[PDB]
């Protein structure tokens, strides 16, 4: 089994009662330097100084944080795709990736 980044759904409209967790699952021993990155889709610096998963996700294998996507400054597009990228602080190497999330305004 191989480090995943997973999520209990990948379209998610704003002003709905539904919220978005990020499961995390891990198999690589972790380091406290490890995060959740939370970028947009876009054909720019692959370093996409954007959004991320806060204290939780400190370097702990496996658990979730569920959150609310409100329409914020991050949040303009009709429909914003972004994507959760769990690296391994050591080296900032990606060890896991959430597919291209459909975030849509109505």
């Amino acid at each position: 089994s191989r480090s995943s980044l997973t999520a209990s759904m990948y379209e998610y409209t704003l002003g709905q009662a539904q919220n978005l967790i990020i499961f995390w699952d891990i198999k690589e021993e972790v380091d406290p330097s490890d995060w959740i990155g939370l970028y947009h889709i876009d054909e720019n610096s692959p370093a996409n100084f954007w959004d991320s998963k806060n204290r939780g996700v400190t370097g702990t294998q496996k658990g979730q944080i569920v959150w609310r996507i409100e329409p914020g400054p991050y949040f303009m597009e009709p429909e914003i795709k972004i994507c959760f990228k769990y690296y391994h602080g050591i080296s900032g190497a990606l060890r896991a990736t959430t597919p291209c999330i459909t975030v849509k305004n109505p």
